């Protein structure tokens, strides 16, 4: 009797799956939204640099109109075996934010110091490795919280707490190659194997070097802490990234998944529209809504106004097929990455519409409860749009210089809905629906044309 | 010099043969239609129950649009799994009727006996394998003839004789997890091997066990029987299902094989269109054929009539692009399975014309030498239409309520042609055409609304 | 720590390069056009006979409209194999022209005696795997150039010289089964190994046998061989075809590799088009351009002058969509197999846009310094259009009956202006713009049905 080999199954769960962290892939919560949750870890936050610039230059004829192709080709080619390090070290990829990824290893407490250890190992692994693009990590550890919030047909999910804004503050803080270690990380650590220098103004610190004791064997080490990782592929499926390649079809499981991936990507997921329809560099305005709270580690309080905010812009967005392409918090407060002009949603009057959503979300918004500023930065141009990652670990990102000028503008002017030229002179709205603001130097960015508050009709 | 790796080919006419049997595949048979061939062999019949109910329920809004592609997924999923254990114990699948398939193992008649003992631990392991849903199974053994039937563009075959209808009568009888034997298949067994009960008002028989002797080695017996299956991958394709894998370029056969296969199956085949677009939950009116015969074991009298109701139907259904999905032996007769708005086939006044259709075909099959009785059964409402199956042996059906509805009016209102609530109220035509119907008990359905019979314009 | 397996990654410069020569992929040469460069090579040039006999056979109406996929089926399936023989043998695939193809050893001259003997067992190999069709090849040895010409946005490749001259006459003198060495290659060659027959009317020599001495061990021969050749596939990649298999994404190696491949191919590479869609049997008008020089080897004359033809013809054909579809030596000059109604570019009245952009690239061509005379011939029907070649190397190309007459014409009717009846009659334009001509019976043509001259309006 044959015994013939069993062929990949790559079953729609499969597909879908890489789009999700095992954080949710095999979390199992609750139906209510919010659901928040608790647990300790560390996280590693690597952000590339260098590629706005590419992405503004491969929109040059030079490119022939593959711009986008060959971008998300050698994007990526160098992102893909980012991914492929932090799988292997054990962790999970939480989310893509652009061209930067933030990843973690979830353990109990006692463990955290040894796994410590593996990160940073990881870190200066991931360094090696570095077109003309750099590499900055923030590693932080200790209390994580987990929101999900949502409604019927949409799931989100962020990380929220003080290693959340630690990592933030270290990977900002790193110079063009370094990996900074968060204050709590530093003293969580094991101290006699890690090399460091001091940072300026700051108890956050530089890694140097890894100098393991005399007969230290990291394969040994690196075991004993698989012990600790609950989906480290093993066994029959060592040979494997993720053990999220094996999970069988589960209707309840897929609904559930399902609703936290873009209906044009659950589409390209079952065979019905080509797999090279969503890599582009088209034209779109980026609403960039950012929340801030009066403690924004503080889950049980913000959980419930973030959901409120989510409902709300949610139904304007609707009326525009504006979308919402990712959620964060950054070190000030949550922020809805919004989208308008994502494939086959191109409404004509894209430019007012955004702006009169931007102001019906600030007007809604600044009245939920605990929420302490509203600031919405609105931008317009060339982005691109695509599925950035590994094979068994992507998600459908937008990277370029009007997405960081809008999480700019939202910084750097809070409490009001700016808008860029572009917006301004294409939109159809009166002028002295307009304010023309001061010119502020904005990191990472230059010539940001004049820029404008959206005042509304007084 | 270098010896590389050949890549599997995944030729279009491997592609196409997995729509069919070896018996098809490896066939080469005459010209003419009709074409008949005789030969012994044991049959299973394999029926999953509670598909049409959860077809049903993926049509709810819970589901998300994606009813159609999650159905298929899990649906896919479980008869893969039936589908592998079937091709490895050395069986051709010969024909999916929507969740249920038929399976043969053709041998000579001295090999019946060890062939039904390997039949019987196929269903054993089959058994084993079972989202609420329960399998029976029918096994026969003797006699079976083989009819090809069809034009210069359009091939079908069937299998007909009396362990046909006994597979079908030993399969109906089945408790929700039986495996039943017929009564030729329970004397021509191996006694001593399986232990049976007798059931209620028939000498068809019902397997509790499988008791080899002291000694017997299944894997040893296995290998004996794999001398007598003429296509049971070895040697170097030992680690393929199916012989056909290793089908190569050959106009004249691609030719023949590809009448049997639907043109829009085709058109994906030739990456002519999206692999995705076939599997859909879409409104289509089945119109169900049934044509009985004063002998249907008698091939050589039906296979004549059969090709001119053929010859007719296919005429008819050109006129409004409906389609012959499966032709088939029923208990009593034979029966085509025909859809009007199968994919890129939708023309307005669907209802209209599959009332039309039916009573030209009626009317013409009634008259035609040989054929006793014409029922035509006709339903309209939400089906599911897609391929399934393993990669290697898959078919295009039809599965859901309306389908079991149009099956079961031509059973229990015979001779005339029926329909449903659905295709009266939508049809065009004026109510005295039809005559309201007295309400039947019908197996495997409830809530059928009216009934009606489509008198026609007496 | 787990060693996850590396997956194949296809990216799109690997698809890319499937479409080139090692010549160019591995080039890296300057930018300006023309560019020439000179080396020594062992040339291949196999020959397939009944192809363009089975494409007129497979417009037939036996084929169900599946002819275009049947036929390249069965194309691939046999010149793949020829393919995979040549690079194993270390061969580089130059390009396909038809149903034919041309093949280069590049090697220093020390080492083209034993490089001869390589080529002659390769081609003794590929006789031995051969629907009735036939194969001829003619082998040819010494110097050649190879010249790139094109613009921004285009390249082309030719190669150029005696033995591409020799290459193409020693095939043209092949029976329809014979392996023919050019004079120069018969002398260069190892004669103690190679057993051959003069042939009628010339010093070119006929292969029968290859009797190596006593102990000559070809596989110890071969890896001695393997020392000089650059690029074949060794040591972690020697269970692979070709060594581009192994390209990585490079930005600036894709923009100018992609230069070479025509953008609907690109579409498809990038999967922004059904792969299926390129194969198909098509109504279109081959413009077939010749052009002849004074002295055909001798590059740095002639490219000057193919780049300024090049220019001229790719502004003509682009107010056409045009298209050439490829380029190269004939034993009289060089050739542009242009094209009008390759996919998604059908213009009507594509026969007089034919006819008009013939005589302007006649007229302008005919004043190019060093172009001695221009010929052209058109000509209009169904022909096949597709991806020829093995999976890791193939080409667009097009075959049929109308592509060979539109070359003979030109061969043939030197100095003018040629076009058949479909095109003279389905013209626009008058008939005084054309003179009917002398019938000429030509090289596997039958029934060119009356020729004429396109005369213009004199
Ligand atoms: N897709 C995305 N998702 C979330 N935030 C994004 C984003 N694209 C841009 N941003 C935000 O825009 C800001 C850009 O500033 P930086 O992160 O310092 C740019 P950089 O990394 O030095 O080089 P780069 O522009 O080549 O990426 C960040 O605050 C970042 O969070
Ligand atoms: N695609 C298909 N091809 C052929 N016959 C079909 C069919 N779909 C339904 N039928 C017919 O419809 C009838 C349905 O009755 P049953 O077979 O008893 C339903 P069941 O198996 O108990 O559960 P189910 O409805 O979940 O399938 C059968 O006679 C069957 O032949
Ligand atoms: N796609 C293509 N590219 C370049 N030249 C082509 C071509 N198709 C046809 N030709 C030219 O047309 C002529 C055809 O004549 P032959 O090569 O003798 C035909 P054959 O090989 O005996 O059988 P065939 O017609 O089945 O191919 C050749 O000069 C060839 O160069
Ligand atoms: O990674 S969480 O802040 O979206
Ligand atoms: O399996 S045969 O009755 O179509
Ligand atoms: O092979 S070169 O003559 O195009
Ligand atoms: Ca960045
Ligand atoms: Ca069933
Ligand atoms: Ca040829």
């Amino acid at each position: 009797m044959n015994t013939p080999k069993e062929e990949f199954q790559d079953w729609p769960i499969v597909r879908i799956a890489a789009h999700l962290p095992d954080l949710i892939v095999y979390g199992h919560f609750s139906p209510e939204r919010p659901f928040m949750d608790y647990f300790d870890g560390v996280l590693m936050f690597v952000d590339i640099s260098g590629f706005t610039a590419m992405t503004e230059k491969f929109s040059s004829a030079m490119y022939m109109d593959r711009g986008a192709e060959q971008l998300v080709e050698i994007l990526n080619y160098h992102i893909s075996a980012i991914v492929e390090k932090v799988l292997i070290f054990g962790g999970d990829i939480l989310k893509f934010a652009g061209d930067a990824l933030l990843a973690l290893w979830r353990v109990e407490r006692k463990q955290l110091k040894n796994i410590i250890t593996v990160v940073i190992k990881c870190s200066l692994e991931i360094h090696g490795l570095f077109l003309d693009i750099r590499v900055k990590i923030g590693l932080a550890a200790g209390h994580i919280s987990m929101l999900v919030f949502g409604d019927e047909t949409h799931s989100h999910f962020l990380v929220i707490g003080q290693a959340v804004d630690d990592v933030r503050l270290a990977q900002n803080m790193a110079q063009m190659n370094d990996v900074i270690l968060s204050p709590n990380c530093w003293q969580l650590c094991d101290r006699s194997m890690i090399e460091i220098e001091s940072v300026p103004d700051q108890r956050a610190v530089k890694v140097n070097f890894l100098k393991p004791p005399p007969n230290f064997n990291f394969d040994e080490f690196f075991t004993k802490c698989t012990t600790f990782m609950h989906y480290y592929p093993s066994g029959e499926h060592k040979n494997l990234l993720r053990l999220a390649c094996t999970l069988k079809p589960d209707p309840e499981l897929e609904m559930s998944l399902q609703k936290y991936v873009m209906e044009s990507i659950l589409k390209q997921i079952d065979n019905k529209q080509l797999q090279g329809y969503l890599s582009e560099l088209r034209p779109v305005t980026i609403v960039f809504v950012n929340l801030m709270f009066e403690d924004q580690d503080k889950a049980e309080e913000i959980g419930p106004a973030i959901q409120d905010a989510y409902m709300h812009i949610t139904s304007v967005l609707k009326i525009f097929q504006g979308q919402i392409n990712k959620v964060f918090m950054f070190d000030k407060g949550c922020s809805f990455l919004c989208v308008f002009g994502f494939p086959g949603e191109k409404v004509p009057d894209e430019l007012t519409h955004a702006l009169e959503c931007a102001m019906d979300i600030f007007d809604f918004c600044s009245q939920v409860h605990k929420i302490q500023t509203v600031s919405i930065g609105v931008a317009s141009g060339i982005v691109f749009c695509g599925i950035v990652g590994h094979t068994v670990r992507h998600e459908y990102t937008v990277i370029g210089q009007k997405v960081n000028l809008a999480a700019r503008m939202m910084m750097y002017y809070p409490g009001i809905v700016t808008c860029d030229s572009v917006t301004y002179n294409g939109s159809n709205l009166p002028a002295y629906f307009f304010k023309e603001l001061p010119k502020k130097v904005m990191k990472g960015v230059a010539d940001s044309g004049p820029l404008y508050q959206y005042w509304g009709r007084t």
